[PDB]
């Protein structure tokens, strides 16, 4: 559809995860970012590690939560992220095992969209591919959603708590929006993902908070 694009067709967007009881959001936010990057530099991609990035990424508070940012300096920093394969998810944090034979992926910075800026964002979507973003999760609303584009006036826009990555825009009825992938699995949401409301002064804060990787 025109002005519309969805990375998930273009093989850029590896399977819904489940981050199980542990608050790897960001983890999981980060990896696919990256994996996005790795399709876009490449023209393939594998699934990254999350709990490279639970257990290593020291700035950040395992499964009590992180930012995506320090995700990616982390990678850029330690000169690579192993693959989930060689690093795989067990929901909880544990020693950082790093080991440069498994790396499947290096980052060399990131950058983060302007604050608020909802253009910005889709621009950053069109140009660059998959991007982190934060958002308001709390609502009950959010947590139930099963169909249609998101959209609860109850969302706080200041309120981040909750690390997502947005992997495409588009329209379904009239109402514009992000397609939103999440990490609480496929049996979540609409296979693991949901449609967010877009242009609509910035709902759930879903410009607040973007960033992507340079790779
Ligand atoms: C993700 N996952 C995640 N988890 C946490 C800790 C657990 C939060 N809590 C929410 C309600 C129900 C059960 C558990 C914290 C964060 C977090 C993420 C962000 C970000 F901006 F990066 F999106 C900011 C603050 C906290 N995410």
């Amino acid at each position: 559809a025109p002005d519309s694009v969805d990375y998930r067709k273009k093989g850029y967007v590896t399977p819904v995860k489940n981050q199980g009881q542990c608050g790897s959001c960001w983890a999981f936010s980060s990896v696919g970012a990256l994996e996005g990057q790795l399709k876009k530099k490449t023209g393939k991609l594998l699934n990254l590690s999350p709990q490279n990035l639970v257990d290593c990424v020291s700035e950040n508070d395992g499964c009590g939560g992180g930012y995506m940012t320090n995700a990616f300096q982390y990678v850029q920093k330690n000169r690579g992220i192993d693959s989930e394969d060689a690093y795989p998810y067990v929901g909880q944090e544990e020693s950082c095992m790093y080991n440069p034979t498994g790396k499947a992926a290096k980052c060399r910075g990131y950058r983060e969209i302007p604050e608020g800026n909802e253009k910005a964002l889709k621009r950053a979507v069109a140009r660059v591919g998959p991007v982190s973003v934060a958002i308001d999760a709390s609502l009950t609303s959010f947590q139930f959603y099963s169909k249609g584009v998101y959209y609860d006036e109850s969302c706080n826009s200041d309120n981040l708590n909750h690390a997502v990555l947005a992997v495409g825009y588009g329209i379904q009825k009239g109402n514009k929006h992000w397609i939103i992938k999440n990490s609480w699995g496929e049996n979540w949401g609409n296979k693991g993902y949901i449609l967010m409301a877009r242009n609509k002064n910035n709902a759930c804060g879903i410009a607040n908070l973007a960033s992507f990787p340079k790779m």
